[PDB]
């Protein structure tokens, strides 16, 4: 069920959501309960094939730099939730890779976990 | 065409091929001319489906610490060569977004001494 490493928990419409922190995704995805869709979509590019998705209506995300208004792809075929660039920018997130795992941390050098 | 930031350039085979840092990548992939391969395969999860791709034999890959020998995944379904969570580990490395746009570096800040 959870991702591996590294991963991060955010609040995602009153909803917790633990992403894998994904630096090769372009857009954000939910995967499950994504909540009210929209009705427009994307053609999503994958590693073994593509195909189009829905994009899910507006949702406050709790970054620790700050409350943002996001939409997510709405991606059933894909393992587990991503958080990926059109976020991590916004985070200005640090990821860290140390021991066998990857820790998170934030714009000042807060951790984000641990 | 490059691919998008996080992105880094290390010998693989003697010759430079240059990544997208991926941390959703369990495994590093080639994906253009790759060389011999292995009999072996792994499946590959993708966020649109998945399939199954062929090992490389094994590589010299010349990291920050000098030479490591690699096996990557040959994976021509996808746009560019990507740097996972294997070699991200074996790097120690550091992927920054707070800064202009994304980088890599070292165990100790160090854009890669590679
Ligand atoms: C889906 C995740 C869980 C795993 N993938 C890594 C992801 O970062 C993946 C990399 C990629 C970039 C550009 C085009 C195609 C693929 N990006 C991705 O699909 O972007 C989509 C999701 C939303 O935005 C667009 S993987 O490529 O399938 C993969 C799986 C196993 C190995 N060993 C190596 C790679």
């Amino acid at each position: 069920e959870p991702p591996p490493e590294p991963r991060i928990t955010l609040k995602v419409g009153g909803q917790p959501v633990t992403f894998l922190v994904d630096t090769g995704a372009q857009h954000s995805v939910l995967t499950q309960n994504p909540g009210p869709l929209s009705d427009k979509s994307a053609w999503v590019q994958g590693a073994t094939g593509g195909k189009r998705y829905r994009w899910t209506t507006d949702r406050k995300v709790h970054l620790a730099t700050g409350k943002v208004t996001h939409s997510f792809l709405h991606v059933p075929d894909c393992p587990y939730p991503l958080l990926g660039r059109d976020l991590l920018t916004k985070l200005k997130a640090q990821i860290h890779f140390e021991g066998s795992g990857a820790q998170v941390v934030g714009p000042m050098g807060q951790p984000l976990q641990v």
